[PDB]
């Protein structure tokens, strides 16, 4: 029964003094510098930029106090261009605790050939959600800690995904898009967990796959996917509607708001498809409408809004915590 135990588990929720000190535990200018900047780069696969990227999300995890375990996920597929090699990071606390909460985007970017002396470094596309990503782990680093003591006192913690090539090279297509992530969920679904057991996968472990992309840009809004997500992207509405409240957040209204009530009306493709079809529960932190700069050479650091980025890492980081019971 533990693959259920998702459907059951409660947030706990962080009290008002609790949440000043995450708010004011996160730096929106050292991620800027230390963690967003080195990513602003050419990155798609098999460039000088993506073994920089590859480097650079390893390096930053490595260096802090949490137990997190680093893979790579390395393996070849053709593609319009011929064969090219694709690597996931893969960064996890506590591998065998049989669930995971998942926190995930893509680090790749997409290809595209110089339009006047510019190139492509999707910085919404998703050099921030990477960004986010690595300032959540610092910033969360003692709490994190924690979790390498074991307790009686349930089996569950948590893991970073960066997915490798999500951008197709020419055109989006099944076979032309979701390389590093069709590749991971495939692998994940033949491997027991936890080690030893009949009938259960990694799979089963993936308690809520957290995808963020295309964040970046002012003023947001993202639609509430999907039902069976539904109660935990409520739990973002109260964690953005009290963190406001407070007066924790910066230039930030109620009219505003990011995380909408209602739904969309369509499928968005994305790294998620692989692991949502075989019934991962997901909750997909992409706005609609698409940042207006989006596969654009404008998808860039000037057009990136400083405070609202640091909202939304104020109300990811205090979700992990809820949700971690940290
Ligand atoms: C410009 O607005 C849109 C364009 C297309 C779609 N539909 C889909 S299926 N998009 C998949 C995007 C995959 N991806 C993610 C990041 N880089 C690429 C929706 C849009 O606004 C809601
Ligand atoms: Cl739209
Ligand atoms: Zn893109």
């Amino acid at each position: 029964a533990w693959p259920e135990e998702k459907n059951y588990h409660q947030p706990a929720i962080l009290n008002s003094s609790a949440l000043r000190q995450i708010a004011e535990g996160t730096s929106i200018s050292e991620m800027w510098q230390n963690d967003l900047q080195p990513l602003l780069i050419e990155r798609y696969p098999g460039s000088p930029g993506s073994y920089a990227a590859r480097q650079h999300i390893m390096q930053r995890i490595q260096r802090l106090q949490a137990d997190w375990v680093l893979e790579i996920d390395t393996f070849l597929s053709q593609t319009p261009e011929g064969e090219r090699s694709f690597s996931n990071i893969i960064s996890t606390l506590n591998p065998t605790a049989k669930r995971h909460l998942v926190l995930a985007c893509h680090y790749d970017s997409k290809y595209f050939s110089h339009w006047n002396n510019r190139v492509f470094v999707g910085a919404t596309d998703s050099a921030v959600p990477c960004a986010m990503m690595l300032e959540l782990a610092r910033a969360l680093d003692k709490k994190l800690l924690s979790l390498k003591t074991v307790s009686d006192s349930p089996d569950l913690s948590l893991q970073l995904i960066f997915f490798d090539g999500e951008e197709a090279f020419l055109h989006w297509s099944p076979q032309d898009s979701l390389y590093g992530s069709r590749h991971l969920a495939a692998k994940m679904a033949s491997t027991p967990h936890p080690p030893g057991a009949r009938g259960t996968s990694q799979l089963h472990g993936m308690d809520l796959l957290v995808l963020l992309d295309l964040i970046g840009a002012p003023n947001p809004t993202f639609p509430n996917f999907f039902p069976n997500s539904a109660r935990w992207f409520e739990r973002l509405q109260a964690i953005e509607h009290e963190l406001h409240e407070l007066g924790l957040l910066k230039d930030h209204s109620l009219e505003g708001r990011y995380f909408q009530n209602y739904s969309y009306g369509g499928v968005i493709q994305d790294d998620h498809i692989p692991f949502l079809r075989r019934g991962v529960p997901v909750l997909h932190l992409i706005p609609s409408p698409f940042p207006e700069v989006w596969h654009t050479m404008d998808d860039n650091e000037e057009n990136l809004d400083e405070s609202t980025i640091d909202n939304l890492n104020k109300i990811l980081q205090v979700f992990v915590l809820e949700y971690l019971h940290l």
